[PDB]
């Protein structure tokens, strides 16, 4: 105030006023001393027009209160800093003065959400939990205007749920089965959780493939054809996280999917420009060590299961002649490059834990045309990658490896019909021709995990064409239908084997088809426009009998 017997501004100050506690303690010079430091610290909070020094009752006085010339300056100067410091005890509270009345108790929690992980326990659990009996878990698309959930109860096949134009155009799987990848057309869905709910939704339309990453946490989102929401980048990736558009990338023709590979710890996502291989790296997913691998002419590539190596082929050229690489990363150098010369065409192979890479490769003579095939396999394990030469033959247009192992199966066609004949591992090593069977329609290896029993399908051929053989010694166990045969599936652990007859392929037939590892068929399912079967990845028997017993007598 105007009085001079004054006290302090007792609460929550006026317009123009600063006043401060603490100050400094009167006595012999000390006062204009604190003028002279004030007109140094304050200047900034407006040209000071009063500074006020009463004592409240004569005592001596904690506090001093300035008043400015424009004091908007001062709310500047308050919003500047707080809690202006000077020597010892002197650290001030600057405020046009304390609102004093309330109480800083009160203010309380939080509720935590459920999360990602929730369909990953829903698959361990739900494996061991389950009555029946005994078997894999899908992922249909077709029954009928419905995208699906069965099991193999072995008794038939049975639905769980079948829901409702559920997927628009496709369905996939997580790589621990921890969401499910929905397409519908207002935004591509992730869905997870124990009873299957939206976690994340992601705009972008005209979407047809939608994979993810290894390690699970991000989605890579592709459009064939143009929409408004690829503006103009067809391959977009999304973090599932963070929910949002980490990177977008534009369209790739060339030719068929996977055109963008990941490693197998998802680490490292990658994509080949013909003359530059762009290497994106997990987290961030940009740019690794801000460079690219300078490659030009880069037909394909493939990934080691084993840390981390890729696999890759250059063509010809009217310069350098034709090659195969395999460069270690995180290092970034070619560790093992052998130039083929003189290839029509090559296919990389790599066995199931990164133990032997066969490259599987068509040489050329002067009159251009596929006149022998040769097998060439990079030995991994072993002392500074040995090189096992193995084949010579005329056309051959498939092999496969046997799972976790070293036997191999391969085709050749113009025989008129496709031969076949079966590799075994010699008693000193290398992997040799042991025995040979008569033409036939197979044109597709398809090995089970358990490692004994491979399939020789005939796909795309109206009848038979399924064709099944027990190794070692190669045996014949069984020949089977299925009209029209397109898509092929087996169990993780070998024991069921799906094949199914998509409408995108062909729409004669429409069905799935299960058989039992012991040469037997179970069962058959035809379905009108039947598009897609993916399975989700991943003493006792007299004991579970007993329980069988149970469930049917008395």
């Amino acid at each position: 105030g105007d009085v001079l017997k004054d006290r302090p501004q007792e609460a929550d100050g006026i317009d123009s006023v600063i006043v401060v506690d603490n100050v400094p303690q009167v006595g012999p010079d000390r006062l204009e001393k604190l003028k002279n430091v004030i007109h140094k610290i304050f200047s900034k909070f407006g040209k000071i027009t009063n500074d006020f020094y009463p004592e409240e009752d004569g005592k001596t006085k904690g506090y001093i209160f300035l008043e400015y010339a424009s004091p908007a300056h001062a709310v500047d100067a308050v919003k500047n800093a707080d809690g202006y410091k000077l020597d010892k005890q002197h650290t001030f509270r600057v405020n046009l003065f304390t609102d004093f009345d309330k109480y800083m108790t009160i203010s309380d929690e939080w509720d935590i959400p459920e999360k990602q992980p929730f369909k990953d326990l829903g698959n361990l659990r739900y494996w061991l939990e389950e009555a029946e009996c005994r078997d894999q878990y899908s992922v249909i698309f077709e029954s009928g205007d419905r995208t699906s959930i069965f099991w193999n109860d072995v008794k038939d096949p049975v639905s769980i749920e079948e829901r409702a134009r559920w997927t628009e155009t496709y369905v996939r799987w997580s790589p621990k089965g921890t969401y499910l990848a929905t397409f519908h057309q207002r935004g591509i869905a992730l869905w997870g959780g124990e009873k299957f709910k939206q976690i994340q939704r992601f705009s972008h339309q005209g979407v047809q493939l939608i994979d993810f990453s290894p390690c699970e946490r991000y989605l890579v989102t592709f459009s064939p054809l143009m929409d408004t929401q690829d503006d103009p980048q067809a391959i977009i990736i999304w973090d599932i996280l963070t929910g949002h558009k980490k990177r977008g990338f534009h369209c790739e023709s060339s030719a068929h999917w996977p055109i963008f590979k990941w490693s197998h710890d998802g680490k490292f996502f990658a994509r080949m420009t013909l003359d530059t291989l762009s290497i994106y790296e997990t987290p961030s997913m940009g740019l690794l060590d801000k460079k690219s691998l300078k490659i030009s002419g880069i037909k394909d590539f493939s990934w080691s299961p084993g840390g981390n190596i890729i696999a890759f082929w250059v063509p010809e050229d009217k310069d350098i002649p034709a090659r195969v690489t395999l460069m270690q990363l995180p290092s970034r150098q070619e560790i093992r490059v052998r130039n083929l010369f003189n290839v029509v065409d090559c296919k990389l192979h790599w066995q199931k834990n990164g133990d032997y890479l066969c490259v599987k490769v068509d040489r050329t003579p002067k009159g251009t045309q596929g006149v022998v095939t040769n097998f060439e396999i990079f030995r991994m394990r072993e002392k500074q990658v040995p090189v096992d030469v193995v084949e010579m033959k005329e056309t051959i247009i498939a092999f496969a490896w046997e799972p976790n192992g070293s036997k191999f199966a391969v085709l050749h066609g113009e025989a008129p019909r496709i031969s076949v004949s079966f590799y075994h591992v010699k008693s000193n090593g290398k992997i040799e021709l042991s025995k040979m069977f008569d033409k036939q329609q197979a044109n597709t290896i398809f090995w089970s995990p358990q490692g004994q029993f491979v399939v020789l399908a005939g796909l795309r051929s109206m009848n038979g064409a399924l064709a099944f053989v027990d190794t070692s010694d190669c045996t014949v166990m069984n020949i089977a239908e299925h009209y029209m045969a397109s898509d092929v599936e087996w169990d993780p652990t070998g024991r069921y084997v799906v094949t199914s007859v998509s409408w995108w392929s062909h729409k004669v037939d429409n069905a799935y088809w299960l058989w039992t590892f012991q040469g037997r068929l179970l069962q058959k399912n035809n379905k009108d426009r039947f598009c897609q079967l993916l399975w989700r990845p991943r003493i006792f028997e007299q004991k579970d009998r007993l329980s069988q017993s149970k469930a049917s007598k008395e």
